[PDB]
């Protein structure tokens, strides 16, 4: 088991990263481009005297994480679980893999679902966790939103609770791998493009509204747009949420040991200079934590 992953490349992961593989922790950390990096001037992150772009600034940052050890991956992570036992199980695209800490540092970029009343129905057909709230819904017609792997995955997996899923991807192109498309096909899960506008049902979710007019029903509906986000890795590891932020005291530990929460996913100041320090800390939390509970 690697003692250290770090899921996120921004500034916040890779201030962290700099710090672990500095002190000698082997460090593998997962992320692609943040949405800052790219044609923007950058002007308030001290020691820039001079204007940087975050394309730039972000890949410093990479070099600089990489000159001490650490190594970068693009692969997105799909799931984040407790081992059985011990550590953490983390689903990537590409496979599984494990980790005795985790640094989660996946800022607060959201893919939206776009449904007009999806809050009426939180709790009475609209959910989140699979783990958490597939058994209630088990034999039943499920619907995933979503138009990434993540919506593929998240639909594969509710497969262990109904045979019933589908996939709408809510007006959007699908990204799903030829890999993952293959594995939906086999399963027999459909994927569309129709875009719903709202939903229906009296004491519970019963049917779908497209914006259309047309309608099917669905008891289930399993929110996985974009990538999968701070929020969802919340839901299966546990970790307490501080309104739709992570909660972390001021050693960015959550309440779950071994996870540890930095930048903009933890919500106050949701700057770099801020990212940069919470990353800091992050790391050297993580770091005291591996020398007590992970050998490497
Ligand atoms: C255009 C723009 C301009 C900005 N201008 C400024 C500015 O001038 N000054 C300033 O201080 N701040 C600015 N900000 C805000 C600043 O960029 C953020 O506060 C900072 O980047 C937070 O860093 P972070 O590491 O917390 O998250 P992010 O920068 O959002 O990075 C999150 C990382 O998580 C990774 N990730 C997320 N989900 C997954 C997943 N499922 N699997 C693998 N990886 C995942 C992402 O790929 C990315 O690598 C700007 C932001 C944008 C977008
Ligand atoms: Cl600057
Ligand atoms: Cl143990
Ligand atoms: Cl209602
Ligand atoms: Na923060």
């Amino acid at each position: 088991t690697r003692p250290l992953v770090i899921i996120g490349a921004g500034p916040a992961g890779l201030s962290a990263a700099v710090y672990t593989a500095r002190a000698g922790i082997p460090t593998l950390v997962f992320g692609s481009a943040p949405k800052v990096a790219g044609d923007y001037d950058i002007d308030n992150y001290f020691g820039f005297d001079e204007t940087i772009t975050g394309r730039e600034l972000i890949e410093r940052g990479r070099r600089q994480a990489e000159r001490f050890g650490a190594v970068l991956r693009d692969d997105r992570i799909l799931g984040l679980h407790h081992g059985d036992d011990g550590g953490f199980r983390i689903t990537t695209e590409a496979g599984e893999t494990a980790a005795c800490a985790i640094i989660l540092a996946t800022g607060v970029s959201r893919v939206r679902p776009g449904i007009s009343n999806i809050a009426d129905y939180e709790g009475k057909g609209v959910s989140y966790c699979v783990s958490c709230d597939g058994f209630f819904y088990r034999g039943l017609r499920v619907k995933v939103l979503g138009e990434g792997v993540f919506a593929a995955n998240q639909a594969l997996e509710l497969l262990h609770y109904t045979p019933h899923v589908s996939i709408c991807t809510q007006g959007k192109a699908a990204s799903i791998t030829p890999e993952f498309m293959t594995r939906l096909d086999e399963a027999g899960i459909a994927v569309d493009d129709r875009k719903i506008a709202s939903l229906e049902g009296t004491p519970a979710l019963s049917v779908l509204r497209y914006e259309d007019g047309s309608t099917e029903e669905a008891q289930g509906l399993f929110i996985a747009m974009g990538e999968a986000s701070s929020l969802d890795f919340a839901y299966t590891l546990g970790v307490e949420r501080n309104g739709v932020f992570l909660g972390a005291d001021s050693d960015q530990r959550t309440n779950i040991p071994g996870v540890f929460a930095a930048g903009d996913c933890t919500g106050g100041f949701l700057q770099i200079a801020v990212a940069v320090g919470e990353g800091a800390k992050a790391a050297r939390a993580a770091i005291s934590y591996i020398k007590e509970e992970c050998p490497f």
